[PDB]
């Protein structure tokens, strides 16, 4: 029995912390070689993690990164943020039930994460990437906010919601999380490697 579930009710509202621009500081860091291995189910990326220095950026990458067939088209997105979410996409209805007397499209939207805490707070997290610059990253983040703001606001009448975004570009991150330099660098480092592996997968 969990006592933190027995607290008075929090304010039921939508909270959005402001977006901030972060710059990567990956200053000439080893990037691991890779070989794309044919598998029964999708591919497995054989990545030479032994080439990396202990604790350098990229230390969250696994020696063998499985990419099942069903996750292939979102590889760039999912490899980039794979150290933060095992998987992505959870439907609103799975956490809130149907909002109104009748279901509608907002019940079946699925941001990359919907996290419910014992204290009764819900965190909605959306990841996105861009091949553009920091200005393109800020625009992609604002587009994800606009995509989910209505569903979050309506469901905030049930449990309070905080909506977080991470948008990655080649040289940094736009996010309303409060990220360290090392956390920014991990996201960017994985995105940069993901871009490389993608140029190969698309040719194959
Ligand atoms: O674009 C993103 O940032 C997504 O997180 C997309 C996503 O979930 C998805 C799922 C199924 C089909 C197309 C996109
Ligand atoms: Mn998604
Ligand atoms: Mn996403």
């Amino acid at each position: 029995e969990r006592i933190l579930k027995k607290q008075p009710a929090p304010v039921r509202a939508l909270t959005i912390h402001p977006l901030r621009r972060y710059e990567s500081s990956i200053y000439d860091t080893p990037i691991p070689a890779y070989v794309i291995k044919h598998s029964s189910d999708g591919v497995t990326i054989d990545i030479a993690t032994s080439e990396l220095a202990d604790g350098q950026s990229g230390s969250t990458i696994q020696p063998f990164e499985s990419v099942p067939a069903q996750n292939l088209t979102l590889f760039k997105h999912d490899f980039t943020f794979g150290h933060l979410a095992d998987t992505t996409d959870k439907k609103f209805v799975e956490v809130f039930g149907v909002l109104e007397n009748r279901a509608d499209d907002s019940d079946f939207q699925s941001p990359d994460m919907i996290i419910e805490t014992e204290t009764g707070h819900v965190y909605v997290v959306e990841f996105t990437t861009t091949m553009g610059d920091a200005n393109s990253a800020d625009l992609a983040a604002r587009n994800k906010i606009a995509k989910y703001e209505i569903a979050c606001l309506d469901r905030s009448a049930i449990k309070p919601i905080s909506l977080y975004i991470i948008a990655v570009h080649f040289n940094g991150v736009v996010s309303n999380l409060d990220l360290s330099d090392e956390e920014v660098n991990e996201i960017v480092f994985r995105f940069r490697l993901a871009r490389d592996i993608f140029e190969e997968l698309r040719e194959i």
